[PDB]
């Protein structure tokens, strides 16, 4: 009965998605080729047109979408917003056009759900992250005061110290490159660095594991709802309802 | 009543498996000795005959098998196919004969099941892997543009950048060897590299954990079915059936 | 009806907490600025007053608290004790004032619960930690005896050996920096170092995983009790009570 | 009524255990002091007597034990056997006496149970370990053939290659120290090394996680049985028995 309705049906098809995916990939491949500094002037010119085309197909797509759903209903979705900004900002002649390839995530549903699970897991680890942040800040202040005068390249100011401490937490050359040189001047520096490592590696892995365990559960419920309209009821609710059926046959057997 | 049937019984015995295992090991040991560049001409000649023998015993084995199961029923199995190719390609006088030792996996059932679990887990992490791939590709394009002119050995082209970024994701000399040298020329490069590390280490570990958790469950169900013909019913189905027995005694107590 | 009661209500408000949080942050920011060695004499003087103020607001706070709860009831809490010491020791004109910023943990409840979970998990991994400790001590004695005379910088005495072995367990330059140089003199040293690595990396990760899995469960029960006054009953107790309702309807249907 | 019985009661007391623990620690402390190469002749002499004493107290202990339980019942226990060998071999005037300190594990029950869980978990990961072993062996043969002539220090023979590949699997200097130098001569060597890393890091972590998850469950059941004489019934058996109580009230309500 309606134009709008027939467009939404197009937008939401599997073929349309495949086509926009193919254009993202192509845009991506062309921006990759353009890294090649040896290119002829005409080749670069060509590739830049392919990019122009890709960007155009993107504006038609988003247009189609803002029409078929209306200004307020398109902007209802973070993903549409994201798609919109990514495409919009390219219409302002920043220099990292290649971020356009993140649209593979916004356009492919299973990929969107991976990202959604990870974003959704961030709140629940916020206290673990804050504890890490506090540990970092305190360590960076002490390292600057302790070591900044004698090791200024690594600890000369707070910024330097944070950088160095991040390197130390990743275990990268922590000993041969940082702590042994420091200990030649400050023999007890292991008393600072080895507890720092123990605590940050424990906390970071806590942070990581919390994100991953949650993100995987969220994603998995999203995949279920996407396929069947509902998710698995948690065992605890299943046992709750079993508790109810038991109450209703205990009460029924009064007489 | 049948030749075929008596051969299949041989093939499927525990003694036959032990014998083929022993020949794989021996083939493997001889290819190891042949790495020894100091060997006398006669020793090498000997070892090469032992390999020839090993390969022959393999053709008889596979023959036995294609006969006792017929062309279409042998080629029904990925493992038979794999065994077939590995042995076949050696009959074309590639240079990595040592891959023959992967037959330890195809011939030993518990080992086959480990590999089966890992292959079977690959689909379920395909979106996590694709997200990693996207992150890599985008990072490699930006690193080439940002750093290729000033650091061409590490970022001079897309290939270089991908390699370097893989090294960076593994945390290997990421700071003393790559990022500190880069920052002497581009002082804000930590703004690129430290988020890259955070995101890829999170995603890779997500990838790893997903594979392992699934592969372990799959393998474990395979080990159960191999031993008893069935696996453990998931708790959720057990609770489902408990829900059914409750319905049938709630309905029965109508009167 | 009471002063005490109206103060406790202030102390326990959300606004009061926000205010003490803001003062910790500010104290923290000022101690950070003071790392900056380039500061004018007047700037340093200013910042030191801001610290003096911050410390004062802290004494009023703790005073308020010891009054509104009484000496014995304030000192009932580890966190109050901790808050008390941190603030008290600053009234003794040690040099790491920046530890004051750990009060973000004692004053923010969700952060307190993260730390509480980790402390509470320590007992249950105490045997895994002791095993690691034993492995370290034995390794450090043997490394000193084996390698101390020929590699005294790394193994010259027990202290040196422990340090080196910690570095080796973290995998930092273990081979190019320590074990290959050692093997040029003692060709079988891989027989010591590679088992050391296998065993300590297995044990440390066991230690880490045990802490994290437990700390996460404890923290999560604390967050529940903080919000609703109780936690989730473990599935095992739920099944226990289900077993009871079954007994009471099996016994009831005697006649 | 019996000597034997009163000795076993002594052996099995908490005070006796504390005393043997204290002697292990002391033996351990003295062997540590003896690493100190600067010691006076008389100090070393003293410490060596303390060791002699410690070893003597150990023989009385084991004697007490072989008597109070009899030759066949003492040798029934792996831990007694282990205690016996450790003490016995010292009566043969090998040079790593410090292994005596592993008796802290055999004498302290919670520590014994950690080790027991890890030993008991080894069978269930045997296939994952064998797969790793196969991957290593094949990689080491190919690396020797590919790279041995041009990089003999790292790949000159099978032993060298295994060592290098272990280093590579731990990610230690894998790129700046091994693979970049190799690629200057063999530009496609990343095609060998990067898949090697992906596969071995996945497999090793699978190995590690399998050991730890199992060892923790085993240990935890052992701690339960040690305290209460039984362990927790697995949920699956609890649900089985719930299924039985349901059958017995479905069958009972026939009439
Ligand atoms: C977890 C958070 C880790 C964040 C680290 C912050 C980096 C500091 C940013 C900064 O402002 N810098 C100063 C210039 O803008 C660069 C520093 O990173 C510093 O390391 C350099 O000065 C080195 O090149 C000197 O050795
Ligand atoms: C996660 C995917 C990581 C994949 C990495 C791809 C490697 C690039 C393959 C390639 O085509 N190369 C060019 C020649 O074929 C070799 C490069 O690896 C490159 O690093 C070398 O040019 C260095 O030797 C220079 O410093
Ligand atoms: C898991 C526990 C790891 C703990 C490590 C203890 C460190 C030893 C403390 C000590 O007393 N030292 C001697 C001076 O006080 C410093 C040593 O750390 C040592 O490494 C130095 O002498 C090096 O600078 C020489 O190469
Ligand atoms: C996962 C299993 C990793 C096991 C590694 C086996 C080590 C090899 C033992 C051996 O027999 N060697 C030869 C002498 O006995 C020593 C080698 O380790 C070798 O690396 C040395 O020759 C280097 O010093 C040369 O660069
Ligand atoms: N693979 C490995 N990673 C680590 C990280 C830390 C560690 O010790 C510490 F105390 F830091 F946790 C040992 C190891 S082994
Ligand atoms: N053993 C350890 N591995 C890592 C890996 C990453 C890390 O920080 C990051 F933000 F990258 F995750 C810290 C650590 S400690
Ligand atoms: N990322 C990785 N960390 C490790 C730690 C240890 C290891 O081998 C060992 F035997 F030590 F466990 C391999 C790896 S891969
Ligand atoms: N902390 C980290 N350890 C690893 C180990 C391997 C890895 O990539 C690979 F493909 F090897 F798994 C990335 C990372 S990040
Ligand atoms: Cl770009
Ligand atoms: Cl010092
Ligand atoms: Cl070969
Ligand atoms: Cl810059
Ligand atoms: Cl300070
Ligand atoms: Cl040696
Ligand atoms: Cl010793
Ligand atoms: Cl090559
Ligand atoms: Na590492
Ligand atoms: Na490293
Ligand atoms: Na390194």
């Amino acid at each position: 009965s309606h134009m709008s309705r027939k467009i939404r049906d197009l937008i939401e098809s599997k073929r349309f998605q495949n086509v926009i995916t193919a254009i993202i990939v192509l845009n991506g491949a062309v921006l990759g080729l353009l890294t090649d500094t040896t290119l002829s002037a005409s080749s670069q010119n060509l590739l830049e047109r392919v990019d122009q085309l890709c960007l155009t197909i993107f504006i038609v797509e988003i247009s189609l979408k803002i029409y078929a759903y209306g200004v307020r209903g398109f902007f209802r979705s973070g993903w549409n917003l994201f798609d919109f900004v990514i495409v919009a900002i390219a219409l302002m002649p920043r220099t990292f056009r290649i971020f356009r390839v993140m649209r593979l995530v916004s356009v492919i549903p299973t990929m969107r759900r991976v990202v959604q699970g990870m974003l959704l897991a961030l709140p629940g680890v916020g206290s673990v992250a804050a504890l890490l942040t506090v540990v970092f800040y305190i360590a960076a202040v002490m390292a600057t005061n302790l070591y900044g005068a004698t090791f200024p390249e690594w600890f000369g100011d707070l910024s330097k110290s944070l950088y160095t401490l991040f390197q130390v937490m990743t275990l990268e050359s922590w000993s041969m490159g940082i702590v042994r040189p420091v200990m030649n001047v400050h023999p007890n520096a292991w008393v600072f660095f080895i507890p720092f490592i123990m605590l940050t590696t424990l906390t970071v892995l806590n942070l990581f594991i919390g994100i991953i365990v949650d993100a995987m559960a969220i994603t998995k419920e999203q995949e279920e709802e996407a396929k069947t309209g509902h998710h698995q009821e948690p065992i605890s609710q299943t046992l709750l309802h079993l508790g109810d059926r038991l109450d209703r046959i205990e009460k029924q057997l009064a007489q």
